[PDB]
Formats: structure tokens, C-alpha cells, sequence
């Protein structure tokens, strides 16, 4: 099934790289087809006949009764547009060991991977990588930063469209992200690129393959393919406190006698501050508990309030054309993935990530209690004591002061909040451009209304 396939593809590039090494071929031999072709065979060939043991990372009670809930539950994703198909993958957010993973509906009758092989947009689970995360790792944001979702265009000349919206007006990060809202996502990326800010440096520390980063629409999953494996994988940096550790399946390949073939080495890297990535985790809490873009709580409060009342963070996403759902799941201890979509990339119902792949990923995160029941934890996401807690305007997201509003000077004023920051200083006092983000005509409408507040 789809473990014994992943788990012999993994071992054999393992001992193609071995094979090739032990018999002195020289990394330019390697470039020769034919020799290739040959190591590739050799390295098959091994396996089928060689007797080596393969220690992989997969709990087998976890895996197996992932395979139960997935015959089981499946159904739960057929939301009228045909069998949907499904991939996910359970990881250890201290390791980046991969416990178990769902490669599809039923082997049997279709053999495509989707935990390991299908490469999908993951639409706006890109936001907290590659945009918020960033923005708040390079001191250009904290939790309450306001940001516009008033009306833009892309380059292209189209709006940005949230659903049928065209946008609204200025918010926090904090409901940026529990509605997903687009526009607030383009201009923090927006904003990287005119501070020259190395997201590359970020996403390649991950193990993510993007061609083109000056693409507008990457923080919305655009320019972007992942497996639900290599997705995982950055959901597991932002538990892990910042520190990625690279996905694996296989822990080690001995000979019988117990010679070393290979042996996955750990590396771990710092991606993003403790501070930056505590605070996320604390943004991502709100997005599953407000039940906005995701029914997950309410799903899985039902099923095993217990397991609800662990420290869950996550994030949704949606393509265009609703072809990919995605809801990706923490608590400090693991990491789920979940990807589901039609191989042949037809449109999934209006509803069927908001409902349909959240009652199915609670009733799998469930099976994983079942089977193992200490596997998520008790612990909880806290703040890294190095975060900076500034007192800023509710209105601003800054602290309060004076600006040339209308080119009179204005003491602004009013309900300040904690906001939390990953530089030094924490928030900057306010100025005209307060938000990220915006026109003129955006900020004459903002000012007019916070004024109107004084
Ligand atoms: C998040 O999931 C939001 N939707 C998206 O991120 C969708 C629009 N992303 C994609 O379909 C990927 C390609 C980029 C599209 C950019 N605009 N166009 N065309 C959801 C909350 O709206
Ligand atoms: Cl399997
Ligand atoms: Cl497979
Ligand atoms: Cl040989
Ligand atoms: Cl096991
Ligand atoms: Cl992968
Ligand atoms: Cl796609
Ligand atoms: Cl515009
Ligand atoms: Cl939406
Ligand atoms: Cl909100
Ligand atoms: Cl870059
Ligand atoms: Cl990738
Ligand atoms: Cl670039
Ligand atoms: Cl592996
Ligand atoms: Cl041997
Ligand atoms: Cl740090
Ligand atoms: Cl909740
Ligand atoms: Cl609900
Ligand atoms: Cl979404
Ligand atoms: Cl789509
Ligand atoms: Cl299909
Ligand atoms: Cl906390
Ligand atoms: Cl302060
Ligand atoms: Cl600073
Ligand atoms: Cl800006
Ligand atoms: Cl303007």
C-alpha cells in the first residue's frame, strides 16, 4: 500500500547515493545517463535481494489507524462534485519524523500518492510563512498591527477579490488572519520586497521550491506547488518555535550484519526567531477558535472534547476555483497536514474545506488519540519570554502621539491593546502611514474616521 511504495522509492534513492559512493563513481560518472541507470537498477536490485533492515519513523499503530479513519471517514469529503481524494501526513514537530500519513481514499483503486507525490497551490496556508511570518520576524509588524483590506488591484489590473468581496477597510492581523482576508496578505508581501527582505532565505531553509518570488499573489499560494509532506514540514517550523527540522520517513538502512547504508542526520535550523514564531502560534490559535474559514473546533469538540481542549493552531486555505482545500493542524507535540482536491483538478464544493475536510481531519486526529493517546499533549503554545510587549493604539496598532493629519497637528488618543513584537524596541509611535499598506485616499477615509473618534 501506500508506506510500502513511499518507504521503497525513499530506500532506494538512499542506496542508489550509497552504491554510488561505495564504488568510487565520481559525481561527474553520476551525470552519465547510463551509468544512472545502472546504480538505479543495482539499488533495486539490493533491496529486493540484499536482506537490509529499513527503520522508518512511522508508529504503526498511528499509520494503521490513520488507514481505519480514512476507510472509515472518507466519505465525509464527498461533498457532490465525485469522489474527493485526500492526503495527509502527521509529524513530530521536535524530529520532523513523519508518524503516519493518509496517501488517498483506497490504494486499491487509485494509486497516486497524495501525501507524498500531488504538488497543489496551498492558496492562503502560504500567509503565515511567507508573509506574516517574515513581516513580524523583521521587526515590520506585530500581533496588532493594522493592515489595509481596502479595495487594490493586482499588477494585472484585477482586483483582489476575497470571495465576492472587493475588500472593506483597515484591520488587525489578528482578524486579517482568522478570516484569511487577501489584500492584507499582498501588502505585507508587497512590503518585503520593497525592503528587499531574502523571503528565499527563509523558504529554502524549509525545503521549499518556489521559481519566481517576485510573483504578487505568493503569499495567496500563487507561483507556489507543495506536497502535503513538504507543507507539513513549515507548519512543523512555526510549532517547533522557529526550528525546522527536515521530514523523513527513514531513521536508518543496515546491512544483516548490521553495517550502516544510511542514517538521517538532524540539522536542525533556526527559521524564524522564538519570538516571531510564539507569536504566530498565538495568532493561528484564534484563527481555528474564531470558526471563520473552519468548523474544526466545533467538529472535534463534539467528537473528543478532551482532545479539543489541547492547544490547537492551524490555518486554512482555498484555491480560486475551489480545486485544493487545505487545513493545516498543530499542538506543540505534532503536526497534521491535510490536502484535499480531484486528481484531475475539477472544482471541490463552495463548502467542502470550511466543513467537509475539517468533520474528516477531527475525526483523523481523533483516530490518532485513540490509537496513541498521550500523541498530541497537554502542553500549551506560550510566548517566547524574548518577545516585546508594547502598548499601541487599537486604531493605529502604534503608539499614541501626534501626526500631521490634513496638515494639522492631531494628539491621537484613545483604547490602547498589548501588541506583540520580534524586534528590539517593539512598535514604532504612530505616523500617517500607520498601516500596511493602503493608498491616499485609503488613509484620508481611515484618519477621517479615527479624527471623528478624538
Ligand atoms: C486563501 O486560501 C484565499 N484564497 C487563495 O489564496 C486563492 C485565491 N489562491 C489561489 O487560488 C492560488 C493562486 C493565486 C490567486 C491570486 N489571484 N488570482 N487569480 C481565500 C481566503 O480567499
Ligand atoms: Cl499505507
Ligand atoms: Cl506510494
Ligand atoms: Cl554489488
Ligand atoms: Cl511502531
Ligand atoms: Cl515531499
Ligand atoms: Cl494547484
Ligand atoms: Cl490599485
Ligand atoms: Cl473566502
Ligand atoms: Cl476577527
Ligand atoms: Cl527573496
Ligand atoms: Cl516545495
Ligand atoms: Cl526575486
Ligand atoms: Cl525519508
Ligand atoms: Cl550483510
Ligand atoms: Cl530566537
Ligand atoms: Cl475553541
Ligand atoms: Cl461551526
Ligand atoms: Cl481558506
Ligand atoms: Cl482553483
Ligand atoms: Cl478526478
Ligand atoms: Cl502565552
Ligand atoms: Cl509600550
Ligand atoms: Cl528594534
Ligand atoms: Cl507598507
Ligand atoms: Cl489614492
Amino acid at each position: 500500500d501506500y508506506l510500502y511504495f513511499t518507504t521503497l522509492a525513499e530506500a532506494q534513492e538512499r542506496m542508489y547515493d550509497y552504491l554510488a559512493q561505495r564504488d568510487n563513481v565520481s559525481a561527474k560518472e553520476l551525470k552519465n545517463e547510463a551509468t544512472q541507470k545502472f546504480y538505479r537498477d543495482l539499488a533495486a536490485k539490493e533491496i529486493e535481494n540484499g536482506g537490509y533492515k529499513i527503520t522508518t519513523t512511522i508508529d504503526q499503530k498511528i499509520h494503521s489507524a490513520m488507514q481505519s479513519a480514512v476507510a472509515d471517514y472518507g466519505y465525509l469529503l464527498d461533498d457532490g462534485t465525485g469522489r474527493v481524494e485526500v492526503g495527509n501526513v502527521l509529524m513530530d514537530n521536535q524530529t520532523g519524523a513523519i508518524l503516519g500519513f493518509v496517501g488517498g481514499r483506497n490504494y486499491q483503486e487509485n494509486q497516486n500518492n497524495h501525501a507524498f507525490d500531488t504538488k497543489r497551490s496551498p492558496a492562503s496556508t502560504t500567509k503565515p510563512l511567507l508573509a506574516y511570518g517574515i513581516a513580524i520576524d523583521q521587526g515590520l509588524m506585530g500581533s496588532e498591527t493594522i493592515l489595509s483590506n481596502y479595495p487594490t488591484n493586482f499588477a494585472n489590473g484585477n482586483p483582489i477579490m476575497y470571495a465576492n468581496s472587493k475588500g472593506t477597510g483597515m484591520m488587525t492581523l489578528g482578524e486579517a488572519l482568522n478570516y484569511s482576508w487577501n489584500i492584507p496578505a499582498y501588502w505585507t508581501y508587497r512590503m518585503l520586497r520593497e525592503n528587499g527582505v531574502d523571503v528565499k532565505g527563509y523558504m529554502e531553509k524549509m525545503g521549499y521550491e518556489i521559481p519566481e518570488y517576485g510573483i504578487e499573489s505568493l503569499p495567496m499560494g500563487g507561483g507556489i506547488e507543495v506536497t502535503v509532506a513538504q507543507h507539513t514540514n513549515g507548519y512543523q517550523t512555526l510549532a517547533n518555535n522557529g526550528v525546522y527540522h527536515q521530514k523523513h520517513v527513514i531513521s536508518k538502512i543496515e546491512a544483516a550484519d548490521g553495517r550502516v547504508v544510511y542514517e538521517y542526520q538532524d540539522k536542525p535550523v533556526q527559521v524564524y526567531s522564538k519570538a516571531t514564531a510564539t507569536i504566530m502560534q498565538g495568532l493561528l490559535r484564534e484563527v481555528l477558535s474564531s470558526r471563520v474559514t473552519t468548523t474544526f473546533k466545533s467538529n472535534l469538540t463534539s467528537l473528543n472534547p478532551t482532545l479539543a481542549n489541547a492547544d490547537w493552531i492551524g490555518k486554512t486555505g482555498t484555491t480560486g476555483q475551489d480545486e485544493n482545500m487545505w487545513l493545516m493542524l498543530s499542538t506543540p507535540r505534532l503536526t497534521l497536514g491535510g490536502w484535499i482536491g480531484h486528481d484531475d483538478n475539477h472544482s471541490l464544493s463552495q463548502q467542502a474545506g470550511y466543513s467537509n475536510n475539517s468533520n474528516y481531519m477531527a475525526h483523523l486526529v481523533n483516530a490518532i488519540q485513540q490509537a496513541s493517546p498521550s500523541i498530541w499533549g497537554n502542553e500549551r503554545f506560550a510566548l517566547d519570554p524574548s518577545v516585546v510587549k508594547s502598548e499601541v493604539l487599537k486604531s493605529t496598532g502604534q503608539k499614541p502621539g501626534k501626526v500631521s493629519v490634513e496638515g494639522k497637528e492631531v494628539e491621537v488618543t484613545g483604547s490602547t491593546v498589548t501588541s506583540y513584537w520580534a524586534n528590539k524596541s517593539g512598535a514604532p509611535a504612530t505616523s500617517y502611514r500607520f498601516a500596511i499598506g493602503g493608498s491616499d485616499a485609503d488613509y484620508q477615509n481611515a484618519w477621517s474616521s479615527i479624527v471623528g473618534s478624538l
